[PDB]
């Protein structure tokens, strides 16, 4: 495996989105993972509709729109629905709306999704290097995360109880310190232009490898 990978370098990552006051973190983490698979399979990069998931992947999938959801069951909705629209045709409103999915604007499909072994950062590493960006959950309930500016994030108060859905788009080291490159969904003004580098190999820090999954077209 390479010492480091950054999928943004291979044009597999779209621009950082801003969720607003709607807890759709799980939806953004999900489309972000599918967006990279789309590029790898069709050579094209298009941001997919997080609003589609918030409005359509609901109760049946155990999701609650602006009140929370799961990346795994969001993938399941795309597989069931036979597709998901592009962001351009189905824009983000940061609100719970009626499902207005239109197959005419389908921008991608999903055939399956894989769930990785609990707490195994070594397996997450292989997946990120060989498959693509992986959707993960992390404990982001500490002011230090909200206030993150740069560097490798390590919060001694972090726990395994995850509550935020984000996307791991790479890994590497910063003058030797190992980290996971994570795409957040709180706009460009959060952390490093929207990303945060979290501690890697420090005992499943903040639950980073607790609930990981990735889709496949
Ligand atoms: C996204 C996380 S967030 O809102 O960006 C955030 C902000 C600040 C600090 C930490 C996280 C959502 C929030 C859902 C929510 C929770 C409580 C009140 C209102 C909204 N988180 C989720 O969707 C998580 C993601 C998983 C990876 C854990 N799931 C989730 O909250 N639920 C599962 C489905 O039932 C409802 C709760």
């Amino acid at each position: 495996l390479p010492d480091s990978v950054d999928w943004r370098e291979k044009g597999c990552v779209t621009e950082v989105k801003y969720q607003g006051s709607c807890g759709a973190c799980w939806a953004f983490s999900a489309v972000g993972a599918l967006e990279a698979q789309l590029k790898l399979k069709t050579g094209k990069l298009v941001t997919l509709s997080a609003q589609n998931l918030v409005d359509c992947s609901t109760e049946k999938y155990g999701n609650k729109g602006c009140n929370g959801g799961f990346m795994t069951t969001a993938f399941q909705y795309i597989i069931d629905n036979k597709g998901i629209d592009s962001d351009a045709s189905y824009p983000y409103k940061a609100m719970d709306q009626k499902c207005q999915y239109d197959s005419k604007y389908r921008a991608a499909t999903c055939s399956k999704y894989t769930e990785l072994p609990y707490g195994r950062e070594d397996v997450l590493k292989e997946a990120v290097a060989n498959k693509g960006p992986v959707s993960v959950g992390v404990d982001a309930r500490h002011p230090s995360f909200f206030l993150y500016r740069s560097g490798v994030y390590y919060e001694p108060s972090c726990t395994q109880n995850v509550n935020h859905g984000v996307l791991v788009v790479g890994y590497g080291d910063l003058n030797g310190k190992e980290y996971w490159l994570v795409k957040n969904s709180w706009g460009h003004n959060f952390g490093e232009e929207g990303y945060i580098r979290m501690a890697r190999n420090k005992g499943n820090h903040c639950g980073i490898a607790s609930f990981p999954s990735y889709p496949e077209i």
